[PDB]
């Protein structure tokens, strides 16, 4: 998508979501010994931003009867939210279960599953992360980091955020080199799960075997979207890897620190951080994702 | 103290604490049927309020020797922070021995002034915002906090409702208020607000709390559990068991508590679950 | 009045009127040597701080039939739109009243001389105070201009509850030093008449019976200034803030113009209104 | 230019500049029966904003010798404004014909005065700047300054979308083009369908005849109006392209309207805005009735001489 299809969706989703804060943190910047800015989308409707990319797209529908999401655990929030907003039924189809269900959405392999009931029901199908509006709903996120960047005065050199299929990073880099090109836009990975690193660098999308295993429960994508993977390798600069050690202690930073609660992917940014900070610039602002992590006492 | 010597206490501390915000949350509102405040201290330098207490009291001495403190818990990070803003030394019979200051965790009327300061700022952000509370609801332990908060509020609005509230299984403060006398547990209590296990109320608090407070409410376990799980998942914030009280409070007796409420979010240090 | 009736005041009109802005101008903060805290009550409803005492006193009443005043000008627009948030009829006797009162039976909110109309006034400290704390600045001391006394004696009253140590100082035009010569008299003293300032808010011919216990009690003492130091404490809050005060409203700054050298460096200074004539 | 030029431009000057309120009053939008949203530049750095471009051209020169500047008003402050940032001497060329002169005087700029005037000083100028070697900053046609003068537009949309509200309108005052020229960019090239639209004093209309007619048409002597900072006789070469694909249409209001409108904004705003400042207000005044419902107003200065 272009810019004015971001400006767009801004326009769409705005009254339904919020302007999430740009939080700063004495404490990390002075540990961390960098300028960090957290875009706290762990504060957005529904708990991740997922609200945005589902929104965008659910508003831009003329007259749909439903809607029908697959699963991803966030997005089956986002969708089921939309639901509401547009007054209509909600029906997911996963493998955040409770809480998707509570949205007044009825949850319900995948692919083949949600064909059947795309025909059967006739709901308009939101896709995670490889649908053009539901990408530029994600990118509202980047528009909004630089200018609250921007009113506070401070640029950052680079912008890290998670990815998994991909719609995220899309967004965001769109957003992002639309304005200012040389800022650099990082993507971060699980290292047990690096096929969008090894897709950039070889050119091609590769696929993992099978289901990862990392904590980082939102990114175990088998592969990056069709639609995502050019953006990427247009506008992203590249990929960072990091191990499961360093997400725990980056959890636990947030956790303890900032008083947040970020779901264990929503903290592979800082992650990042922690095992690349030689290597990166000064200022960097962080997508803190998601915050639908469990309670335990 | 009166209320000059808690604005006394906030221009001390002002340069080296957090205008802590006072959040709202349309999904506990729409969840509890009430209009929640929530100042939230947890986010408060040292991750609790008794940062406010310990600097109030340390900026307070004339060339002090070094601080003081008998571990209770976030009094201890509070009393560090506070010897590293003077730039002095922090140990949680060593006082006639160093010299250093003792710093009371809530018996103390500095302590106790710097406490409130969090009472006066609840007031101007609610009064900002053209909202205000029928009654403001904080935990109890030995009483510094509610103590400071009931002095800021009776002073400016005398018809809000000032409730403190602590765990079913350590009620002191509620039956001492009761009997016009402090009464004391003869043990530690069993329960997860580790903040408030406090043997009883202090002898400087208690004379405030009779007077200045309008009741002690008393919650479950099982309540407070459901309080931390509720903010956690619907606020996305850190608050550890002590902290969640005031809303424990609003879950077990809402339907005879004010329609809008002024919770005390007092600390956030818990200790990290993966 | 009271700290709690401020406070209860505060509580009565927050919902019709602005909490205005504490401004700062690093411009002005250089031509002076100091850090000045402006509180714009040029930005309140109606132009004026007034707003706030017309309406503390008018939702107070139980079931009033009209309201009615002794229409200073200011005092006028304020009792008038309290009239309107209550939906009941005013009648302003601009240049008697007291007839149209008993036929009538409508309410007199008198501009300065009433617990209410000053509590009113007196939220206006309440806010500037809240403001400036949450700014962490503190000033050694705060200056309104004084007619009535009404403003001066709710501001005295918030400022010294909180911080006694603040100075509270009142200004006014040397050629209507009044107030300044009652506080040194220790009894009402009178004008002969009419001053003749540009300052048209505070020609009042004395201070209130109400409000001059108050600041004989509360106000550490008042400033008198040429019409010289107004004109250009009025052109500088015109060129260099863009903001348009009424001269009434510029006494403050003008203080600080003539008697900086005396004043400590963070000052806090009441606009107390910014409604003058539109002239190209 | 281009929208990166703009957040480059933004970038360079917003350590020295303010990000200008987008102020609300609940009477104007009551007396008009519009939602208006009043860009505050009467609030910038020297009063205008005119600081942006300066400062936009300036920070981008390298070891600059000292600035030079023909300007018979804002353009000259923010020039010695932006002369005070690089720690450089401002020469300033008027014709010896008010007190805006002090003011840049004030921020240390250097005026030369002499047997100036009109149609001379052009030549004058160039006389100074073969002389100084200073770089000479051009009030409007200059890519480096209309897109400094553009960073209000971004930051316009970027606050009118912190609140919620989209414009359907954009109003600013057109003289040489620079102002107008950057706006248009900075809205375009986010929402195409949100019309920008400039606003000039009927009595010289040049701006939107031109845009009618397909190239620049200059106007014969200096017009007749109360708004000083329009009074350029006509658009200048780099922002006439830009307008005629970028604007939507020019309005024009009668010296009655303009001065209604400084009167509604010095009596309800309480806001010091100087009379082309409000010519954005004066075509609501006039047009109103063709405009959209909700419009943002771009208050270009506040720099009238204090009137007692
Ligand atoms: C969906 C999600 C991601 C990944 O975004 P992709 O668009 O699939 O790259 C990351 N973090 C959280 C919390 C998510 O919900
Ligand atoms: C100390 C503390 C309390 C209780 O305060 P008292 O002044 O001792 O009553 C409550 N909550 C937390 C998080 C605390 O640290
Ligand atoms: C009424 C008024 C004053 C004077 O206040 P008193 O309460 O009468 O002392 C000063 N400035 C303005 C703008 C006023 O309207
Ligand atoms: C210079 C100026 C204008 C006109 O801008 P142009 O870029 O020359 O069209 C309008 N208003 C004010 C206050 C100005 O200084
Ligand atoms: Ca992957
Ligand atoms: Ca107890
Ligand atoms: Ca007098
Ligand atoms: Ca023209």
């Amino acid at each position: 998508p272009s810019l004015q299809d971001l400006y767009a969706a801004f326009r769409r989703i705005a009254p339904y979501t919020h302007r999430t804060p740009l939080l700063t943190s004495r404490l990390l910047d002075g540990l961390l010994g960098k300028r960090l800015l957290l875009k706290a989308e762990h504060l957005q409707k529904t708990g991740s931003f997922k609200a945005r990319g589902a929104l965008s797209k659910a508003l831009a529908l003329e007259n749909p009867k439903g809607l029908l999401a697959v699963s991803s655990g966030n997005h089956a929030q986002g969708v089921a939210y939309a639901a509401q907003v547009l007054g209509v039924k909600a029906l997911v189809v996963m493998p955040k279960k409770a809480c998707a269900r509570a949205y007044g959405a009825e949850v319900v392999n995948r692919e083949e599953v949600a064909r059947a009931l795309q025909e059967e029901t006739g709901y308009a199908l939101i896709h995670p992360f490889d649908d053009p509006l539901v990408i530029a709903g994600q990118g509202t996120a980047g528009l909004e980091l630089l200018a609250q960047a921007g009113r506070m005065g401070v640029f950052p050199g680079a912008v890290l955020a998670p990815v998994g299929g991909g719609g995220l990073l899309a967004g965001l880099a769109t957003a992002v080199k639309a304005l200012s090109p040389t800022t650099l836009v990082l993507g971060v990975e699980p290292e047990a799960a690096d096929d969008a690193k090894r897709s950039l660098e070889a050119g091609r999308i590769l696929r993992l075997e099978a289901p990862p295993r990392t904590r980082a429960d939102g990114v175990r994508t088998l592969s990056l979207g069709e639609r995502t993977f050019p953006i990427l390798r247009e506008r992203v600069d590249g990929i960072l890897t990091v191990s499961e050690e360093a997400l725990l202690e980056a959890e636990r930073l947030l956790f303890t620190r900032t008083k947040q609660v970020v779901e264990p992917t929503g903290a592979l940014p800082l992650a990042a951080v922690l095992e690349h900070g030689a290597r990166l610039p000064q200022t960097l602002a962080l997508l803190l994702s998601g915050g639908n992590r469990d309670f335990s006492p």
